[PDB]
């Protein structure tokens, strides 16, 4: 019937924003969702239909162990808020993000409850692992750093009598995983078994009236060469970032899905949220990967022929203008993107995610 869900997640846009349609679907079906989040995202998750569970947390600085210790501190802070909020009456399911996996698994073990991981982007297994690729890009781990982190993890789990489970919590694959991308976009997709549900994602501005082709440019946290590149061209350029030609439009923030309804191409930094937006809109994209985290997405857009990858080292105004006009007139790419849009629509979205989560709790797994 109506279940109790503890949605345990880290509090940032990339983690919280994609989970909100799932929260809404569950809430609409009458499920009591408790969202462990920070006070800044508390109103956001409550407007989505959840009950906010706030969490707040406050040696060396250059230390390579510092990011891992802060990660464990956040996992501890999350774990404390959830455990204290529910107390004696445990929820029916532990829905946790692909970042607080120590907190999520500890809670599930303590409460003796089924758990489910939420992967907004790529899912990881023995064949492909977005985490293993991420760890190497962040420089990997030395033996000294491994010892520091391995101990503080065991110390963290000791307070819940789970010290002997540090190894599995860090390495194991969850019994169920909601993956917020279509199966067809996933790297080594045919290797992902029954434990992964590829449900994809569920879903003010006026365009030029003359009929000018529109290109949306939304890159990272890095806006002059782009405007100078499309100057004198028939393109209408919509730019997002935090002297312009008449055809170039600039805004601090832009609704990517709203503009993509009128634009034929997206110039993106490679974020899975933006890639998913283009895919849902059926628009090819030009990916410029400035950060390491988007490198798998950039590689995947390229190998599926859903767009063009311009390396950050090779990026100039001219190369962008060249990539945009080349990919815009490419019928082959457009057909592949529209086909990928059908896959994304067929994924099931938040409605199927809820159907999957209900099926899981029906003691079917």
């Amino acid at each position: 019937a109506a279940h109790r869900i503890a949605l345990v997640n880290v509090a940032n846009h990339g983690s919280v924003l994609p989970t909100l349609p799932v929260v809404s679907e569950l809430a609409r079906r009458g499920h009591d969702v408790g969202y462990v989040t920070s006070p800044e995202y508390a109103g956001m998750v409550e407007r989505a239909g959840a009950t906010a569970i706030p969490y707040v947390s406050g040696f060396a600085d250059d230390d390579p162990a510092r990011p891992h210790l802060l990660y464990l501190a956040e996992n501890e802070a999350i774990l404390r808020a959830a455990h204290a909020h529910y107390g004696e009456d445990a929820p029916d399911l532990v829905l946790y993000g692909e970042v607080p996996i120590i907190a999520g698994q500890a809670l599930a073990a303590v409460w003796k409850r089924p758990a489910c991981r939420i992967n907004p982007g790529f899912a990881s297994n023995h064949v492909y692992s977005y985490s293993r690729e991420m760890i190497e890009e962040t420089g990997g781990v030395d033996e000294r750093t491994r010892g520091v982190v391995d101990a503080r993890l065991a110390d963290l789990l000791a307070g819940y009598g789970l010290r002997d489970r540090a190894g599995e919590f860090a390495e194991r694959v969850e019994d169920l995983n909601l993956v917020l991308i279509p199966r067809e976009f996933q790297i080594a997709q045919d290797t992902f078994d029954e434990r992964f549900a590829f449900v994809g994602r569920s879903a003010t501005w006026r365009p030029p009236e003359d009929g000018s082709p529109v290109v949306l440019i939304s890159l990272g946290t890095t806006y002059r060469q782009c405007a100078e590149a499309f100057a004198g061209t028939p393109w209408h350029v919509v730019m997002a970032l935090g002297p312009l030609p008449p055809n170039v439009e600039a805004h601090r923030w832009v609704s990517l899905p709203a503009v993509l309804e009128h634009a034929r191409l997206l110039v993106t930094h490679g974020g899975i949220g933006a890639v998913m937006d283009a895919l849902t809109a059926g628009r090819p994209m030009v990916v410029v990967p400035f950060t390491f985290d988007v490198k798998p997405m950039a590689r995947r857009v390229g190998e599926l022929g859903l767009g063009t990858v311009v390396p950050a080292a090779e990026f100039t105004g001219a190369r962008l203008r060249e990539a945009v006009e080349d990919l815009a007139g490419d019928r082959a790419a457009l057909e592949r993107v529209l086909r990928m849009r059908e896959h994304a629509a067929r994924a099931g979205g938040a409605a199927r995610a809820a159907d999957v989560l209900e099926a899981y709790l029906a003691r079917e797994r």
